[PDB]
Formats: structure tokens, C-alpha cells, sequence
């Protein structure tokens, strides 16, 4: 292969490969896209029990990186006039009309500022019916819009609303509208029978294979599955939205707009945004316990940074994606085992700082 193929292989071998042994991770796929050329590295096993090696067809669970697709769907719906971000959920989910949650707008749900939604639903909320009841019974706490608390229920409700506004279930929004618009071929909410042989098992902390369908409203928060080639295409779309038809181009661009600031992090739709270059500490701070687990006061912005970069981490979901528009480069890491977020961020930082222009 080319000098570039070899260079990138060396950097990934040096920075990502050692994580497999360190965290006993069965399988990993790492991809780089630079100047619209894709570079794919595969390690280890898609399935331990089957001795099936990870390859370009291997479908991984994206975990929280799923939220980037929910964000894109929301951007799509907004730019087709199907929703306004100033709307409230009861406009679409009619059973929520004239309940307190109908005082929170869609942008606030998408960006985690309702003021009273935690990382997960309560343990007892297990079914679709129960999720609706939960939202009807909800009451505010922190001033709406003022505090960010990273939240699966919050973006789940956003996703449900987006689906309602497009008159189809969320899985169909992604599988029939958004994935095809992005040119993705093996990305799914529900992996079909024909692709099960390619679907990596996830592995818990005891090295046992786990496979569940998402909980109620779970799909918009953590329910997407994809391959490394598809994820590199998704990064390409984020790096070059102008090359795509207007409806999806406008959707992608919508996800890049910072909506508020928490210290050095700007919250966009799905994506976290930073002034570029971001220090390693800035990137690490974005995924600290303080930021991920606790409420933090937001500050309004009048402007985004002049030069930007974006990332998202995907807890058995070892996923990470990052891109830098100015350098026309991005990186994707997929694994089927938990790896601390800080290790993902550090490895990607080393690679992106070292790759030749």
C-alpha cells in the first residue's frame, strides 16, 4: 500500500492496538478519513464464541454515538419545516399537551436542559406505556433551559417527537430516510436476519456476550448499529455537507451549530463542539464525571468559535468519533467492550496530532 496507508497503520497500531490487551477487548475497528480517502484497521474478534474476526462487514453497537443520528434526524425534520425547535412536545405527542413537560421546547430536550431529566429513566419505567406515563407525571425542578444534564430520556423524547412529526416510527425515520440520505448501506436500528452473521456481540465486564433490543424510547439514545465503512461515510458527510443534497446537507449543518457553552465545551445537536485546536485537557474535561453525570449551568453564546472541531463518545459501548473540518480529517473507533472514555480521547488525540498533512 501507499506511504499514507502505512503511516496511518503505524499510528493506529501504536495508539489503539495496545488497548485490546489492556482492557481485554475482543474486537476493534479504527478508521481514519483524510482528504476524502478512507483508511480502515481491524483487530480481533467480532464474536468470541464463533471465532469470527472483525472485518469491514462487522456491525457494532454505537451506543451513545447513536445520538448523532437522532440529531441529524431532528435537523432534517426542522429544515423540512416538520418541526420548529421552539415547539413543545405536546404539539406532536398529544397526550403531553397541557402537562408540565409541554413547557420544555424541542431544542432544550435535544440538548439536555429540561432541568429534571437524569441519565436514565427510573428503573420501574420499562415499557412504552410507562414512558408516556412518566412524561405525563413529570414536573420541572431546575429552571428550564438553564442546566445541562446529559440524559437518555431527554433525547429519547426529542427523537420520538421527530418521528411523530415525520409520520413514521423512529426506526423507519433512520432506516428509510436518514441512513439512505447519508448513503449508508449497513446501518440499522434493527439488524435484519441476513446481517446477523455480521453483528458483533457486545461484551460485559465479565467477558460474557450480551444482546438486547433497546428499552422504550431507547433507540434515539443508544440504539443504532453500524459498520466502520458506514461510519467513515458518516464522517465524510460531516466534513463535506456541501456535497450532499440540500435536505440532508441542511440537517448535517444544523447539528454543527453550538447552542450554548459549558466551560470550554459547546453543546451542538448530538455533537460536542470545541474551538480548534482543543487542548487534550479540554477534550478530557468534556467527558469528566462532573460534565457527564451532574447538572451544569449553561452560558448563552452570541457566537461559535471561529475554527471548530467536534467529537462524541459512545457503558459497554466503546465508541468514539471526532472530526476537524479545517484539516478535512476524522477518526472513528468501534469496539465490542467498554474502554474508559479518557483512553479513547487520548488515543485519537495522539493519532490526529501525528498524522502528516
Amino acid at each position: 500500500n501507499t506511504p499514507k496507508d502505512q503511516e496511518i497503520k503505524k499510528l493506529v497500531d501504536q495508539n489503539f492496538k495496545p488497548l485490546l490487551e489492556k482492557y481485554d477487548v475482543p474486537g476493534m475497528a479504527v478508521g481514519v478519513i483524510q482528504n476524502n480517502k478512507k483508511y480502515e484497521m481491524y483487530y480481533g474478534l467480532q464474536s468470541v464464541q464463533d471465532k469470527k474476526a472483525v472485518n469491514s462487514s462487522t456491525i457494532f453497537e454505537l451506543g451513545s454515538v447513536s445520538k448523532l443520528f437522532t440529531a441529524t434526524a431532528g435537523g432534517y425534520a426542522k429544515n423540512k419545516g416538520k418541526i420548529s425547535f421552539d415547539d413543545t412536545p405536546g404539539k406532536y405527542w398529544k397526550e403531553l399537551k397541557n402537562t408540565p413537560i409541554d413547557q420544555v421546547n424541542l431544542l432544550q430536550l435535544a440538548t439536555y436542559t429540561s432541568g429534571n431529566l437524569a441519565l436514565q429513566f427510573p428503573d420501574e419505567v420499562k415499557t412504552d406505556q410507562q414512558v408516556l406515563t412518566f412524561f405525563k407525571d413529570w414536573k420541572p425542578k431546575n429552571s428550564i433551559g438553564e442546566y445541562r444534564q446529559y440524559s437518555n430520556p431527554s433525547i429519547g423524547l426529542f427523537g420520538k417527537v421527530v418521528a411523530l412529526s415525520m409520520n413514521k416510527p423512529f426506526d423507519q425515520v433512520l432506516e428509510k430516510t436518514i441512513f439512505p440520505a447519508l448513503g449508508l448501506k449497513h446501518s440499522y436500528v434493527n439488524v435484519p436476519k441476513t446481517q446477523m452473521q455480521n453483528y458483533a456481540f457486545g461484551y460485559n465486564q465479565e467477558n460474557q456476550p450480551i444482546r438486547v433490543n433497546p428499552g422504550p424510547l431507547g433507540a434515539p439514545a443508544y440504539g443504532v448499529k453500524s459498520t466502520l465503512p458506514d461510519m467513515l461515510s458518516f464522517i465524510h458527510a460531516n466534513l463535506n455537507p456541501q456535497k450532499y443534497p440540500a435536505d440532508i446537507q441542511r440537517a448535517i449543518n444544523e447539528t454543527h451549530q453550538g447552542r450554548y457553552q459549558v466551560n470550554t465545551m459547546y453543546q451542538a445537536l448530538g455533537w460536542e463542539e470545541f474551538s480548534y485546536p482543543a487542548t487534550l485537557q479540554t477534550l478530557l474535561d468534556s467527558n469528566s464525571e462532573q460534565i457527564v453525570m451532574k447538572p451544569n449551568k449553561v452560558t448563552a453564546i452570541s457566537k461559535e468559535p471561529s475554527v471548530k472541531m467536534y467529537h462524541k463518545t459512545g457503558n459497554r459501548f466503546g465508541t468514539y468519533v471526532v472530526f476537524i473540518p479545517k484539516e478535512n480529517i476524522g477518526l472513528v473507533m468501534l469496539t465490542n467492550k467498554r474502554i474508559p472514555n479518557e483512553e479513547r480521547i487520548k488515543a485519537a488525540y495522539a493519532v490526529l496530532n501525528a498524522i502528516k498533512k
